[PDB]
DNA sequence: TGGAGAATCCCGGTGCCGAGGCCGCTCAATTGGTCGTAGCAAGCTCTAGCACCGCTTAAACGCACGTACGCGCTGTCCCCCGCGTTTTAACCGCCAAGGGGATTACTCCCTA
C-alpha cells in the first residue's frame, strides 16, 4: 500500500483473526505484531493454527512473560 | 335500453433489489488397481395354477304394483351483506438482553 490507500494499519482481536480466518488468509502482510503473545503459547489453539497459517513477511511476537508454565 | 358512477384496465414513470454472472478453493468427484462376492445361468423338482366335466341350488332377474319419497312451487323472514363510522392494534424501527456455544486456561488422574 502506499500513502494514499484506504488503511495501512489493521488492528483485530485475536477472537477475530479465528472466526474471519477464511478473509485473513485471502491477503498477503507486510508486517505482524501479536499483543501479549502469551496468547499464542499453545500449540494446541486455533489462534496458534490460524495465525500461524497466514501468508506474512515478518513477525512480532510482543510480550512481557515469555517462558511461562512449559518448555 | 340508458345512464351514472364506481370498479378495473392500461399506459408511462420511478426505484430498488435481487437475479445472474464472476472469482477463489476445495473437496468431493474421477482415474486406476485389487479382491470378494453376489446374482446370473443351468439344471432338477414338483407345486399349484389352469382347463374341463357334471350336478345342485340358491342367487339373479323380469315384471307387477304400490306408496313412499324426490322436487318443483309458494311464502316468510331473518340474518348475513354491503357500506359508513369508530377504534385498535398490526407492522415497523430501533435498542436491549442475555443466552447460548465454541475457544482458551490450568489442575488432577486415568490409561496406555
Amino acid at each position: 500500500y502506499k500513502k494514499d490507500s484506504p488503511f495501512h494499519v489493521m488492528i483485530t482481536s485475536y477472537q477475530l483473526v479465528v472466526s474471519d480466518v477464511a478473509y485473513f488468509q485471502k491477503m498477503k502482510w507486510q508486517y505482524m505484531i501479536l499483543d501479549e503473545a502469551q496468547a499464542i503459547k499453545s500449540s494446541q489453539s486455533s489462534r496458534w493454527k490460524c495465525l500461524l497459517g497466514f501468508h506474512c513477511r515478518n513477525r512480532l511476537l510482543l510480550t512481557g512473560t515469555p517462558i511461562q508454565n512449559n518448555m
